[PDB]
Order: structure tokens, then C-alpha cells, then sequence
């Protein structure tokens, strides 16, 4: 049995962000424990720029994330997406990422967002990669 739980008080606040009404940009970065064998809230930001959160993460251990981005477009049109980011690192240890590849799919079913997104380097996180990733 690889595969974690996920706490109810993560997944209660997973559930309340699928529809939120909020317009700043939070992010719930997520960790596994790996005692628990339980994915756990790591921290959570009521308003985070792209290059603050790309900061935050660390650059060798995987972390999940859920975000919401302000977008606003070429034309002054604004819309709030949100996406689910596996920052899978290269460099991480193997059976520490195979822990989360693991649990991807679980936690992905459970924050329902559809706007799934891999990295493999925090280096990738910016503006520019989730515009072009959220657009359509």
C-alpha cells in the first residue's frame, strides 16, 4: 500500500477551493508524510505572485499544489483559474517521488480540477508557462 490518505481537513479545504469566490491568488502547497502515509496541507498563501510560489517550493522534494491565478489578458478581460501542480523535481530521490507519483491521482480526484500540470524543475514555474498552460 503506496498510495497515502488524504487528511480530511485537507480534503475540506480542497473542496471549499473547486468553486471559491475569493479573487486573491492562494495557493495550498501540499506534502506527503510519510510516517502517516498521508497527504498533508505543508502551507497555505491567502496572495502569491507566480515567482513568489516558484520561491516557496522546494527544488529537490516534490510537492503538490493547488493555485489560484489572476489573469489578466491582453485586452483587460480578467478571469481566476485554477490548477493542480506536481512539482516532481529531477534530482528528488526516486522513492520519494514514486511516493507522490502515487498519490497524484488520488489528490487530483479529490481538489476536482481538470487543470493538471507537471514540472519537473521549479525553474518552470512562471507567469508566462501558466498563461500559456491556462488559456484553453
Amino acid at each position: 500500500s503506496m498510495v497515502c490518505e488524504v487528511d480530511p481537513e485537507l480534503t475540506e479545504k480542497l473542496r471549499k477551493f473547486r468553486f471559491r469566490k475569493e479573487t486573491d491568488n492562494a495557493a495550498i502547497i501540499m506534502k506527503v508524510d510519510k510516517d502517516r502515509q498521508m497527504v498533508v496541507l505543508e502551507e497555505e498563501f491567502q496572495n502569491i505572485s507566480p515567482e513568489e510560489l516558484k520561491m516557496e517550493l522546494p527544488e529537490r522534494q516534490p510537492r503538490f499544489v493547488v493555485y489560484s491565478y489572476k489573469y489578466v489578458h491582453d485586452d483587460g478581460r480578467v478571469s481566476y483559474p485554477l490548477c493542480f501542480i506536481f512539482s516532481s523535481p529531477v534530482g528528488c530521490k526516486p522513492e520519494q517521488q514514486m511516493m507522490y507519483a502515487g498519490s497524484k491521482n488520488r489528490l487530483v480526484q479529490t481538489a476536482e480540477l481538470t487543470k493538471v500540470f507537471e514540472i519537473r524543475t521549479t525553474d518552470d514555474l512562471t507567469e508566462a508557462w501558466l498563461q500559456e498552460k491556462l488559456s484553453f
